[PDB]
């Protein structure tokens, strides 16, 4: 079936993949340089031999759409995805008075009551986020986050450019161009980052009518991160080829040190035990067509019956 | 052998390549998305199918690697892979006083008479880089090419960032770092170039012991670019190894835009009946280990015998 490429990857990783010290404090089996491919005529890559959440993809998706660094926005839609990156500032600012907090992630993934007591500043911190703007402005704001990179990289006539509006405009005059090509890592600002963009670097291109779209990953965490990085660009292929009224070509993943965390080979096993069923369909609002200012109800997802979801410990 | 990969691409391309329109005006066969791999301890990966200058490489190498932007080094070498850059820019200043040289490019292609007087002017052009310092200073600085995005990244603060000594230095204590890449895509000033990097991105990995590179080309044109491509990065591989006091590893080489220019049947084919020989030998000084101070004689090929040469067009 169609999920197939990702399978073979897991496998490929189990079988050769080396042990090699990673920057968190579990270990990896790693693989250095992998393309997969995913033909969208086909259906959408959304893994069924696991319940992946389409929302978290989808939500998180028009986030950086939209140019938003805030995540304001990502809440109210029940999306936490980065709310870790937020807090952590907030924690060492003068405005925190509270319990220690350092390390929070290693702590709390260690003690049980120090969990409950995390997930007692965390839930306060979410509704200030959410209710004092000031405080959203001021804690929610991530600054460099992809939405940013994309669609305001900052110049050095402290100007900003629109780089995804600007590429969308060339598919649509110079569709057979050889440069359609976004890009979110700045040499600059890279060095002072709690996490580089894993998601370096993306081209479009388009042949035959249809459009196609090629991602690069300099890290992927194949158990948690890979089946969420293929449905998001995905559907950012959707997304842009309804917007240049093209067809949907191939999606293609380009992986740089490719890895799979120790803590998750009992998972990624069972879970290679399971017998991919159809993959499901993307369905796009037809009378909306710019993708900037396309809104959750826009894009369904048709079909999608998979099997239960796989609990796992996120590596530290 | 060894350059197998190399002869699988063409075969490859001259199967499934769809024609697609380019910016020149000469047609294409591509593909979009391949991965091909080199392993550094099977020798270097130069084309034994086709005598290529390794030279030309070589010295354009340790150019980049000295930071330089200005083509009077090259031309020391005896090196003319970018004379057509400078040229251009003289042949529309103020300074200019001679034949029109509109389009030269194409014109020389199409006129056996002016092919002649441009070489006789790019002939003055030549002497005067390497004579005049104040011309050479004017004209023969090229700015943004590789050696200043590898070595004087432009900071909004007007600064300058050596990303490759800085990776350099990242590869010899944090060796098992996810993010070991130079970037030589800026998006400020790529819409205003009249050929964005073609080699847009690359990262390095360690394990074992021993090093790698994965390149991103976004656009290759197989039968000319390609085999000195794969040389100039096998190469740097081998330099920063060397560096490093590590072992080489892999060289792999991804692709967005693979293409074959029409005008290269021909030749591609011919070279396509020819058996692969065992590959050369290369040879960096001992002694010397500042890679960024090696020189031409510094690094050696032994054991190279390949195939005649094989003339075609460039593509315009
Ligand atoms: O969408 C994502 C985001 C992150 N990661 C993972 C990759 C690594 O596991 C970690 C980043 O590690 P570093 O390369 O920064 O060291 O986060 C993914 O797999 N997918
Ligand atoms: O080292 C190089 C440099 C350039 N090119 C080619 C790729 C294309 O043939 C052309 C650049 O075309 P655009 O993508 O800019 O349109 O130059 C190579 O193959 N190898």
């Amino acid at each position: 079936m169609l999920e197939q490429p990702y399978l073979d990857l897991a496998k490929k990783v189990l079988d050769e993949g080396h042990f090699k010290p990673d920057r968190t404090h579990t270990g990896t089996y790693s693989i250095f340089g992998h393309q997969m491919r995913f033909d969208l005529s086909k259906g959408f890559p959304l893994l069924t031999t696991k319940k992946v959440p389409f929302g978290l993809i989808k939500s998180e998706l028009l986030w950086f759409l939209h140019g938003d660094t805030n995540i304001r926005f990502l809440l109210q839609h029940r999306n936490h995805i980065w709310d870790e990156w937020a807090f952590e500032k907030w924690v060492k600012s003068d405005e925190y008075h509270g319990p220690d907090m350092t390390d929070f992630g290693h702590r709390s993934q260690k003690d049980p009551e120090f969990a409950a007591v995390y997930h007692e500043e965390m839930a306060k911190f979410d509704d200030r986020v959410l209710h004092d703007d000031a405080f959203a402005a001021k804690y929610g704001d991530l600054g460099l986050v992809y939405g940013s990179q994309w669609r305001a990289w900052h110049t050095s006539k402290g100007d900003t450019i629109d780089q995804l509006g600007d590429v969308i405009e060339q598919i649509k005059t110079h569709p057979y161009s050889r440069a359609l090509i976004v890009s979110a890592w700045n040499p600059e600002d890279v060095p002072t980052m709690a996490l580089p963009p894993c998601h370096t670097l993306y081209q479009f291109y388009v042949n035959d009518g249809k459009l196609s779209l090629q991602l690069y990953q300099r890290s992927a965490d194949i158990f948690l991160g890979v089946p969420f990085n293929i449905a998001s660009y995905a559907l950012l292929t959707h997304l842009v080829a309804h917007e240049c009224g093209l067809e949907v070509g191939e999606f293609i993943h380009t992986f740089g040190d490719a890895h799979l965390y120790v803590n998750h080979l009992d998972q990624i096993k069972e879970q290679l035990s399971r017998t991919p069923r159809p993959a499901p369909t993307l369905q796009l609002n037809p009378d909306k067509h710019d993708i900037f200012d396309f809104d959750m109800k826009d894009i369904k997802l048709l079909n999608y019956d998979p099997y239960p979801a796989i609990k796992a410990p996120v590596a530290v």
